């Protein structure tokens, strides 16, 4: 009913009225205000998961880069989203790439982007959290966390303490804080993702993050690309073991093209996500989680648009998923369906809840 209203009339009419930015730049403006209507779906007991030090009424996030700036935090809540990423936040303010910079390949259900880090600064989101406090203090006690993903200014000398700026701002306004290591749009910061670099990186982010009061003090999280070498995850496991890495974002955009991608703009640079990226996430969820031994949680995000989709990330070691780009074809209904479809599916398979199937294939 809903679903197929947005996904086959207002959804079209809308991506042949505005380009793919200025549809996001709506979508964030509509979302903030609440004009979206409240969703109906009920979350079951069945679906809650703990982890992180946190109660999440459903496993079903938005992925950061929908709302960079904590705009409509209490919106995306309204939405039926389990828990809200915010982010990526840099330091300092900064426009981001040249436009366009966003580009859809509606034949692939995918989209490419090269935003850059376009962020209204760490000053900006700081104050707008604090307006919205106590509120989010109780969302979360009710299972409803908030995260905040931290990136790095484009001109920055050091990487490390634009990371830690962000560990001493925003760590006191989160649940978990996502170290950004993983984005194909700013130059050299993949790079942070190598042993050596992260090991150092990381040290002094959980140095910071220890430094907060206790009441306030967040996990940390890694947020790691889909291209990475079988070394690079290797690596990685060994460095987030070693010094007490909270869990795993699992992934960002693919800088890959793969074979059969239909769309026009589909060798624009950037990251691609959706449909195309889906399988290499869960593939990496399933590496990570196996490098790991299941001893730290991750959180699968690539290509989820279905229940589905969800359960096989869940299966292959994710505690928690995100969406985003399923949101830009879809619409709003998308949440609810695959929260519905992961419910149905979790019973189909004898699974009591979320938490029994966490890492399932691996047994
Ligand atoms: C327009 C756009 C902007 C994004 N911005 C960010 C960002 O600022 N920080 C970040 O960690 N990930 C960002 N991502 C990556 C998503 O959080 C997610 O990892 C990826 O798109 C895969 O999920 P999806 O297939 O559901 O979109 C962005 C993705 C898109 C499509
Ligand atoms: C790149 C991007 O973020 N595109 C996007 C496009 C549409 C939507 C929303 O589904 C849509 C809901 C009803 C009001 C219009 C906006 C979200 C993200
Ligand atoms: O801002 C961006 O360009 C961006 C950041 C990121 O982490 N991932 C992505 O796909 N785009
Ligand atoms: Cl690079
Ligand atoms: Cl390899």
């Amino acid at each position: 009913g809903d679903e197929r209203f947005y996904a086959e009339h207002l959804m079209p009419t809308l991506q042949g009225l505005l380009d793919p930015e200025s549809a996001h730049r709506l979508a964030v403006r509509f979302t903030s205000l609440g004009l979206l209507p409240r969703a109906r779906f009920q979350d079951s007991d069945m679906l809650e998961v703990r982890v992180l030090g946190h109660k999440f009424r459903n496993p079903v996030g938005i992925a950061a880069g929908f709302d960079k700036h904590g705009e409509a935090v209490d919106g995306l809540y309204k939405m039926g989203f389990g828990f809200v990423e915010i982010g990526s936040v840099t330091p300092k303010p900064q426009e981001g790439n040249p436009r366009p910079r966003v580009f859809r390949l509606p034949e692939d259900q995918a989209v490419i982007n090269r935003y850059g880090f376009n962020s209204h600064g760490l000053s900006v989101v700081e104050h707008r959290l604090r307006a919205r406090q106590q509120k989010q203090a109780k969302l979360t006690e009710d299972g409803l966390p908030l995260g905040v993903n931290l990136g790095k200014n484009k001109t920055s000398v050091d990487a490390a303490e634009d990371y830690a700026e962000g560990v001493r701002v925003l760590g006191p306004l989160a649940d978990y804080l996502v170290v950004n290591v993983s984005s194909p749009n700013t130059a050299g910061l993949r790079s942070l993702q190598g042993k050596a670099e992260l090991r150092r990186l990381l040290t002094k982010v959980l140095q910071e993050r220890d430094g907060l009061r206790r009441v306030h003090r967040p996990a940390v999280l890694v947020k790691i690309a889909p291209d990475l070498t079988s070394q690079d995850k290797e690596d990685i496991a060994s460095v987030v073991k070693e010094l007490g890495i909270d869990g795993l974002i699992v992934t960002n955009t693919t800088v890959s093209r793969p074979a059969g991608l239909q769309g026009a703009l589909r060798s624009e640079t950037g990251g691609l996500s959706g449909k195309p990226l889906r399988d290499l996430s869960t593939q990496t969820i399933r590496e990570m989680y196996a490098l790991t031994q299941g001893r730290v949680p991750i959180i699968g995000v690539g290509g989820v648009s279905s229940g589905q989709d969800a359960l096989e990330k869940i299966r292959a070691g994710a505690s928690l998923v995100q969406l985003y780009t399923a949101l830009t074809f879809w619409g709003p209904p998308v949440v609810g369906k695959v929260k519905r479809e992961l419910e149905a599916l979790l019973k189909e398979q004898g699974f009591g809840g979320v938490t029994d199937a966490i890492g399932a294939d691996h047994r």
